């Protein structure tokens, strides 16, 4: 059994785009980005615990962290399951990807849907900056867009 | 425990809104709206199948209808799970409303968390306007503004 | 084994007060509310489901209602462990009161610690208004003003 | 699952903000702080042991210390359950704040729901003054703000 998952990325900084989710079974979580309007370089790139827009970004919460671990790089054990690293945007602006992950499932307890992907204005320290957000938020500064998980048919 | 989720509604059309859904355990959902920019009177209210947003508040789906039942009021026994009936829009252009409901939980099988709430131009006939679309939608007309439901506790 | 809580109410409205909750062990909650600025009469007074006040008095969310029944008097079996029914409020605008209630502990899993105390700007009908808002508010209007309850040494 | 609390800020000082909080099944707590209107530089900022403000911050009472310890660092044995150490302020008198802490569960019989956080008037120590007052407050001066735990979610 298939689940497929969309989210629609806006923001107050004419970043938008697409994130698309789908597992087979319990198996990983394939998603694909399609993103415009960035600055060029790596970005930040997380799933947060809520889907809550009320306040546009800032209410979608703090990363999905069902683990109860510090914030790292995807490839680390000691990671939060929404940690997906940093996304590299070309020199016009766009980013097209797909990466596969482990921890992000689209069924059960741990869930994604419903809840937010969002890119960040900076790069990911990956916890690793010595700054004194980096094992909490790895330093990415604003959250430029961000889409809720919205069940696709 | 205590399960929170709420819709951000947008559309093509200036009409807003937030509508706050809570569950206590398995008991009735609680879901409570304020809405703004709408035309007076009321307006078919609903949670449909999916939180597809790619083409606006149309890749959201039909009525939520896990039983696979007709469209019908909230106190019928023939309903669609997501059929929440009329919410009443004062000539202010605002509505204000607190509903419960069984059929809408906001976790499980049948969890409405990252599928849609739409209000609807017209109001819902309950199915029982004995207008061809009534068993189906109500005959409420078209998506004014819809939001996905995302996780908020 | 005595536990003490104490509820500071603010409003928009000018109306302001406390009330002050006590629980020996298992025993039931003995509440005491000293009021004013508030139109003389029965008052809607709920302990809500929340102490989220970044909304005012909105963010509190629904009644306290751990079993999923729907609103009633305190007397009654179909009521919301919130239900605490009307203060009556005197021609000088202030209310005294003493009550007590055996479904508002200030401990264990279905404890009001943190959540809060509201009171409405209307009577609370008790689930016997025939109106929408019965069975889920008892159609008390407004919430003119509403505290945490916050332990008390 | 998910417990979510917020503390709104007041004091007599023109410091506002909102600190949130999450906790996931049993793991640490996030606490995420935007605070504004203080002096800048290191402020301590404690859970202190009661949500009593009928005589403003000061009724809130000591250090939550369910442990019985004397005042630390974060990252002492030797500390409050409430110690989470200092907030830089900028020159703006704006402070954003990420902590995560293993000693402030949301449920449980230590839970902080309804206690308070308290923003000190002045850096914390973190018990290595020499002062009198260190293995206490770590001599963190006035209550310059506090708010109630509420439960959010
Ligand atoms: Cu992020
Ligand atoms: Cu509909
Ligand atoms: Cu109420
Ligand atoms: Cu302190
Ligand atoms: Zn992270
Ligand atoms: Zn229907
Ligand atoms: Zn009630
Ligand atoms: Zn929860
Ligand atoms: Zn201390």
């Amino acid at each position: 059994q298939m689940v497929k998952a969309v989210a629609v990325l806006g923001g107050t900084e004419g970043v938008k785009g697409t994130v698309s989710f789908t597992q087979e079974g319990d198996g990983p979580t394939t998603v694909s980005g399609s993103l415009s309007g960035l600055k060029p370089g790596p970005h930040g790139f997380h799933v947060h615990a809520l889907g809550d827009t009320t306040n546009g970004c800032m209410s979608t919460g703090p990363h999905f962290n069902p683990a109860g671990k510090e914030h790292g790089a995807p490839e680390d054990d000691n990671r939060h399951a929404g940690d997906l690293g940093n996304v590299n945007v070309s020199d016009d602006g766009t980013a097209t990807f797909t990466v596969v992950d482990n921890q992000i499932p689209l069924s059960g307890p741990n869930s994604i849907i419903g809840r937010a992907v969002v890119v960040h204005a900076d790069p990911d320290d990956l916890g690793k900056g010595g700054h004194e957000l980096s094992k909490t938020t790895g330093n990415a500064g604003g959250r430029v867009a961000c889409g809720i998980i919205g069940l696709q048919g």
